[PDB]
């Protein structure tokens, strides 16, 4: 089974706030460093980010030169149907279908905004959602 | 495969006491709560319920005209055949069959008067039961 | 599948020291409690007993009448060719087949006591072996 | 399916340093005692290991001539590709092929100097693999 083609770029070409997938997680890049001990040597990045979904810190060490994954991140809007205490039910504004997002997956300052009727901004990343804020 | 037909009710119309299904879990509303902020908007429930067999508190906000759904209960009694620690073994007095009931499925206070030969009132929602009370 | 037939008795008949399988494990009963509230009923019987795989405290309350299953123990002598900290290897000396036992499944009693060449009292219970003590 | 002949050495020819395998897990040989309590009885050994990847304690007492089996350790040398902080991306330099080591198989005194570009001695024992030290 297909789904895309994963996309890349040089290690040294990401920058704070890039997105980039470790160890099968996409995350957004918080910091960055750089160095070289080989007099005639690559330089080296070493990566530091947190998981979109997990919220866990991540790091990749790596040449600047070495391909990294990045995530394909669709942004659309949706309107909450209803909030439980663990899902969110929307219904996508493109094409009126309804979506289930975990809690979890909903951005820390947008949970206290959570109510029906309103209008979120969403991420989709693969089979995953996440809620990014309110309005949208 | 098919089992029922799920049963829906607009979240307007649920009471205390009512029963309602939260993301997959049959509950009974402990509490309800209705508010309206948009001036020529719908009005809107905050439902707080405790899952039937997890206890578990669960709540939902949405719109008093959205449909919700609503357990189907069947209501019947049964005779105690036997008494384990973990497993409450019963006949169902309809058919005569034996039905084994886990005992974290039995009301806390029927828990107290749980004897062989005893008759309690039995619930049962979907492929689950649960013990009401003693004598039914 | 077929295994065995399953064998019963009345639990009024169980004494300290007899075999029975509450709910899925093979337990010794430790005490039993007779009573009859019923001015025509039935006596009682109230089973306490401990699991011989698991050491699990179990109970069970049914009519002196109703039925029981007692489990079927084969009793066996084994010699033991190696022990480890998470298994005992056994030479089944009816057949000289190879069997591993988990040291859980060792009376504590035994467990000071097991060195290779040492011959073993072992019970087989299903597909479960227990080793009983050291001699045999 | 088939991976491989088992090899084997009698317990008695064991030293410290040497592999072997204690129920299913590689381990080294950290401490070997003998004893001989049948007058005319074979001499025993009770073998103290350590598993070579989840670094457990584990031990085994059986007679001197019986058979134990020993891992098979092919030794490499691969390149750092990449690091995190749970995946060690490795290049094998005998094909080139890419190999992934997840961070805890990597021993303490290595995880130090683990960087992009470092050569390491890598030891793959059926289908896992033991970083053991930068450079190799």
């Amino acid at each position: 089974k297909w789904v895309m083609s994963t996309k890349y770029v040089e290690a040294g070409e990401l920058k704070e706030g890039s997105y980039v997938v470790i160890d099968g997680e996409p995350c957004r890049v918080v910091e960055i460093e750089k160095s070289k001990t080989g007099k005639h040597g690559s330089a080296k990045a070493r990566i530091v980010a947190v998981g979109v979904f997990d919220g866990g810190k991540r790091t990749l060490s790596l040449p600047v030169d070495a391909q990294v994954e990045v995530p394909i991140i669709e942004k659309f809007t949706a309107q909450i149907l209803s909030v439980s205490g663990d899902v969110i039910q929307l219904m996508d504004m493109r094409d009126y279908k309804t979506i289930e997002v975990p809690m979890k997956y909903v951005e820390e300052e947008a949970k206290g905004r959570l109510a029906p009727g309103a209008e979120v901004e969403v991420w989709q990343i693969l089979d995953r959602y996440k809620i990014i804020r309110v309005k949208g």
